[PDB]
RNA sequence: UACCACCCGUGCAUUUCUGGAUCGAUCCGUACCUCAAUGUCCGGGCGCGCGACGUUGGGUUUGAGGGGAAAUUAGGUGCGCUU
DNA sequence: AAGCGCACCTAATTTCCCATTTT
DNA sequence: AAAATGGG
């Protein structure tokens, strides 16, 4: 019927398709996606929004610095607090020594011949403790012989009565539970009587004959009250004290409750401390962000040491924790006065941190045990004055040097068994772990250092014996497991403090420049004072001393560093310059001339130690000599001096640090004094530079790199201080079920008269319709008709407002919360919830129960601006504060792709298709889809990979999010596959490897496309390609075998593998070949 | 299947409701973020001020995509200096 | 070609996005 | 509506 370009598988209904590919899945998840609604607010209504409120509760929430909740948690479970998931969990615990679990289930074990260590007393004093719930396959909670049994199998043993379980097991609590089923009416009633329950139990194990102590005695020292009330926390473990790593301490402290931790991996370990941690759904976190929080923070030391039990040694541990809680701030924002709606979001950061953690502990383990003892380097090399020199160390240090990673491998051990809570300093582990890591990156550099020098002499050596022979004798191979340490995972958060940041780099910026020109001065000063001259053409002499191992060289060196600044500046800048050389005709091509100072590309000068093939750019050497290069720099710094604009303001200061730093590259071969080489100004120092500077005398190259420093730090500063444009994004989740205010419009609705002629809901409403207005119209539904209000309220005139606790419109509306009956018409206030249909048809859904809101996301985007001035200070300015809810939202997919397939080739410009059956495995369709998205992604990216030095300022320059115009790409490729999938009723079979020959943007678009139909091990692939494929993880095909293994194939619901036309026939055959 | 015609970037204007309910019709849903398309501005390139060169070249969908948020780690790229 | 110092851009890890019932 | 925590 209609050609694939008139077929239209897009928006609602390629997310109906897929809804049913998904069906197909024999495996599958429940998959979210989250809908933006920005709320209305008119100019005066935003400009009233204050944010000040919202930042302390932000920061309070994701700060891991003091006053936030990472510094109670952390001292909580410093001060020796184990934390239980109720607080029922936590007296028990707090009784351990009443119950006498062992001694007890030991007689039993023993008496019995069971041998049943889950049937301790204290399993059995919980049963009676908590009552079960109706989780709605619906429960029952009335009190049964099969309830029973099924409820107390399941504490005690952790799995429900089946007919696998052992018959003893089975019959023991039948019997039990028989009692207790004749005893006891409710679990409500049991419950109460818990003395009772216990004498009961005891009566059945005396009538069996066992002699164990009562229960029921048990119970009676069990049933006084643990003073706080409802505490999920018990205080039990010695204090950690003074623990400045405050995550890394808490990891450790639950790591010491663990036995074998060597054994684990990192999955097993990371679930063990985020139960004893942040416990199982943050239930803990509930009382601790709750009335906990109010305990500690409003109650005398000798209370919290009275009611948990504390000995007077940990006073001094305690006296901190209350400090913390002191510290946080009350709670101002979203109608909540405390801090506990906000845990889940909070366990979901301590959880992320602890996995992460917990898996870099356990490749730590791994690395460190990889580092075989015995490397040496030979004596010639250490003897080679060439391949020794530039590593800023003698051979007798790189000997020493090796010998100090082998000693702190052995500290690095026992450091990883202190952070794995086998026993130790916490915060002298971390310390060894850096000093190991510096040490390796030390050794890691040097060797790399002495690797490139030996190929390069090698190389320049070439065919002369006495050079080769010698060469060969300090032959050396850098070990495996000499690499870069990976580093402990860190954790951070809250607000970037904008207004601090810009006060900060505006000073550095001025001290560190005039700290540059101060010191620069001084060394020219010194050399003055002896008489030499910072002579940049004799200096180059030095090109001689290093040829070994003279006046072109001299002159091409200055051209060459004065040329590169240009490359680096604006097209004013690059046209000045490029005039004058012109007019000197010092090139052969003036074209090289402008492809170096334009293209950015070649240069005019190499230095020797460059192993690079292409020879510098041509020259005439008697202009090259004839023209001061110096001069040049001067006149053009000269020309953007008073410009004023902040691209030429930058390369007035980028030229400036080139004059100074051509001048210092003359300094005559000297020792300085080493007060010329220290810096003054904060930036990371190389240990071997540090080493190198603790001298009474440096030479010129240590000079000169110290002095780079002052660039360096110069450089970054102008980074930041040239950012235009960026926001303060705040996220509020808290754990309430999503509200939202169904207003009904004011307005005279004409019901269509077809609605009175359907037997439907619609129908029912419709026929008892009498009122104008549709708020007196739904109210009428309501009463006359109840089970249709739902499909009338989808229909009749309405608005959805959201009561974010920020003010609003005035509204009168019905409340719409998941799981409840929609509310009566109240007057609320709300904010109105922007969107267009598609969006709103989702809220719609959720009245009939086709769709189901979650707990939602409230996000305030505050928006900033920043300038430069004349001075090269940076300004910062704050717009009206943007506020939108991210919904969750859960949809029902309402109730083909195997009997096709298409091979799909990602080419240059397009796609192309080939389908063929898959009961007979023929050719039956070929085809070619043009993409332009492809064509536009190589269009607007092109200035980002073939003009290098201008990568980190192509996005505010040209406007683009980079990310974003991938993200769009992969939108309309899949589309289009998706398209023709649906078009032929074909699954889609893919090449598994994005070809190498495509440009960088492009392969990481055919990377983001191929990882949504084929498998792939790696998480984050599995991850989007579910969400994608709405929950559907595996699919299985009914009659098509793999040849390997003639098993059914699996789907993903894809398969791994005109010129795209050509290509797809191509993917297809290999598909093909791979089955039976 | 008729249609359209140098290419790219930047800025400006314009378009972009794309979802439901009932039996084409009636009613509900006000339309966010991004990509795009349409015109215009200036700059660059190519050919002969002007540009498709039988023809390809392109487009055709109800234009297309929209899962957020936070922390983390690792790698890559750039600039400067030294050997 | 390496090394270092200072930047920015990208890709992957891990977690959250309860419900039930009492008070 | 807020607090506590069951049921995996």
């Amino acid at each position: 019927s209609i050609p694939l370009h008139a077929f239209r598988n897009s928006g609602a209904d390629a997310r109906k398709w897929k809804g049913r590919i998904a069906l197909l899945a024999k495996r599958g998840k429940e998959t979210m996606r989250t809908l933006q609604f920005p709320l209305e607010m008119s100019e005066p209504e935003a400009a009233a929004i204050n944010t000040t409120p919202f930042a302390v509760a932000y920061n309070a929430i994701e700060g891991t610095g003091k006053g936030t909740l990472f510094d109670y948690w952390a001292k909580l479970h410093l001060a020796g607090f184990r934390f239980f998931p109720s607080g029922g969990a936590a007296t028990i615990f707090r009784q351990q020594a009443v119950f006498e679990d062992a001694s007890w289930n030991a007689a039993f074990c023993q008496q019995s011949g069971k041998d049943w260590p889950w049937l301790v007393p204290s399993k059995l004093y919980e049963r009676f403790t908590k009552a079960p719930r109706e989780v709605a396959s619906k429960k029952s909670i009335e009190f049964t012989q099969e309830n029973v049994a099924n409820e107390s199998h399941v504490s005690l043993v952790g799995a429900s009565i089946t007919d696998k379980t052992p018959e003893d097991q089975k019959e023991f609590f039948l019997k039990m539970a028989g009692a207790l089923a004749e005893k006891f009416d409710s679990w409500k009633s049991a419950n109460e009587d818990r003395i009772v329950a216990m004498k009961v139990i005891d009566e059945f194990l005396k009538s069996e004959g066992l002699h164990l102590p009562s229960l029921e005695n048990i119970a009676v020292k069990c049933s006084v009250e643990t003073k706080p009330d409802n505490a999920t926390v018990a205080w039990h473990d010695a204090p950690m004290s003074g623990v400045q790593n405050l995550a890394i301490g808490v990891f450790a402290t639950c790591a010491s409750r663990i036995d074998n931790i060597y054994d684990l991996n990192g999955g097993k370990l990371s679930k063990l401390i985020q139960e004893s941690a942040t416990t199982p759904n943050v239930t803990a976190l509930s009382w601790l962000f709750g009335k906990g929080l109010e305990y500690f923070r409003t109650t005398d030391i000798d209370t919290i040491m009275q009611d948990f039990n504390i000995p007077a040694s940990a006073k001094e541990s305690i006296k901190p924790l209350v400090e913390s809680a002191q510290a946080i701030p009350t709670m101002t924002v979203l109608g909540k006065k405390n801090y506990a709606p906000f845990r889940p979001n909070f366990g979901g950061k301590i959880d992320s941190w602890i996995a992460n953690y917990a898996s870099r502990l356990m490749l730590l383990n791994d690395i460190l045990e990889q580092i075989e003892p015995g490397f040496e380097l030979p004596q010639a090399l250490l003897d080679n004055e060439t391949l020794m020199s530039g590593i800023d160390m003698t051979g007798d240090e790189l000997k020493e040097l090796i010998e100090a990673v082998y000693a702190w491998v052995d500290a690095a051990k026992q450091g990883l068994a202190t952070l794995l809570g086998r026993g130790g300093n916490v915060d002298d582990a971390v310390q060894t772990f850096e000093q190991f890591s510096a040490m390796m990156d030390t050794l890691n550099g040097t060797l790399n250092t002495i690797s490139a020098r030996y190929v390069r002499a090698v190389e320049m050596a070439g065919k002369d014996e006495a050079r080769l022979e010698k060469l060969i004798e300090c032959k050396f191979d850098i070990p495996k497991w000499c690499k870069s340490v990976p580093k402990l995972v860190g954790i951070s958060g809250g607000l970037p403090k904008v207004e601090e940041e810009i006060k900060v780099m505006n000073a550095a910026f001025k001290d560190v420049r005039a700290r540059m020109f101060v010191r620069f001065e001084e060394i020219a000063a010194y050399v003055a004072s002896k008489g030499a001259g910072m002579d940049v053409y004799d200096a180059l002499e030095k090109r001689e001393l290093e040829q070994i191992k003279a006046h072109i060289q001299a002159y091409r060196a200055v051209l060459h560093r004065i040329g590169r600044a240009v490359q680096n500046c604006s097209e004013k800048t690059k046209q000045l310059f490029s005039s004058k050389v012109i007019e000197m005709g010092v090139f052969k091509n003036p074209s090289h001339l402008n492809n170096f100072i334009f293209n950015q590309k070649g240069a005019i000068y190499r230095s020797p130690f460059d192993r690079s093939r292409h020879a510098p750019y041509q020259l005439h050497a008697d202009k090259l000599l004839k023209n001061d290069w110096l001069e040049l720099l001067a006149e053009i710094s000269a020309t953007l001096m008073a410009s004023e604009s902040t691209e030429q303001m930058e390369d007035a200061l980028r030229l400036e640090r080139t004059r100074l730093q051509l001048q210092l590259s003359g300094l005559p071969d000297w020792e300085y004094p080493a007060s010329l080489a220290k810096p003054d100004i904060e930036v990371e120092i190389q240990t071997a530079l540090k080493m190198q500077l603790a001298k009474d005398t440096v030479t010129s190259d240590v000079l000169q790199r110290a002095f780079n420093l002052y660039s360096s730090v110069l450089s970054g500063l102008t980074f930041k201080l040239l950012r235009r444009s960026f926001s303060l994004k705040m996220r509020f989740s808290v754990a309430d079920t999503t509200q939202l205010i169904y207003v009904p419009k004011v307005c005279d609705w004409a019901i269509p008269k077809q609605y009175l002629q359907a037997e439907g809901e619609i129908g029912i409403a419709a026929r008892v319709v009498t009122e104008s207005s549709p708020a007196k119209m739904v109210t009428e539904v309501e009463m006359k008709e109840p089970k249709a209000l739902g499909h009338f309220m989808q229909q009749a005139p309405h608005d959805w407002y959201f009561d974010a606790s920020l003010g609003g419109t005035q509204v009168a509306g019905r409340i719409v919360e998941k799981g409840k009956e929609v509310g009566k018409e109240r007057k609320l206030v709300g904010y109105r919830m922007r969107g267009n249909s598609a969006y709103k048809t989702v809220l719609d859904k959720s009245l009939v129960g086709n769709t189901e809101l979650s707990q939602c996301s409230m996000i305030i985007e505050i928006p900033y601006t920043q300038t430069v001035d004349a001075d090269f200070r940076a300004q910062v300015q704050a717009g009206l504060p943007k506020v939108s809810i991210n919904l969750p939202v859960k949809e029902t997919i309402t109730a083909m792709l195997f009997d096709r397939f298409v091979a799909i080739d990602l080419g240059e410009r397009g796609l192309g298709y080939a389908v063929f059956d898959a009961k007979t495995l023929e050719l039956q369709e070929s085809g070619h889809r043009p993409i332009k998205a492809i064509t536009n992604l190589l269009n607007r990216t092109h200035h980002y990979e073939q003009r290098p030095n201008q990568r980190q300022k192509f996005q505010a320059k040209f406007n683009v999010n980079l990310s974003e115009l991938r993200e769009n790409t992969v939108g309309d490729v899949c589309h289009q596959i998706n398209r023709i999938c649906a078009y032929y009723n074909a699954f889609p079979v893919l090449e598994y490897m994005v070809p190498d020959r495509l440009d960088k943007q492009l392969k990481s678009v055919y990377e983001s496309v191929t990882n949504r139909y084929i498998w792939s091990s790696t998480d984050a692939h599995k991850s989007a390609r579910v969400q994608f494929w709405l929950g559907g993880e595996t699919w299985e095909h009914p009659y098509l075998k793999s040849a390997k293994d003639k098993k059914p194939l699996v789907l993903s619901p894809g398969r791994g593998a005109h010129a795209d036309e050509n290509a797809a026939v191509n993917i297809g055959g290999k598909f093909i070949a791979d089955i039976e």
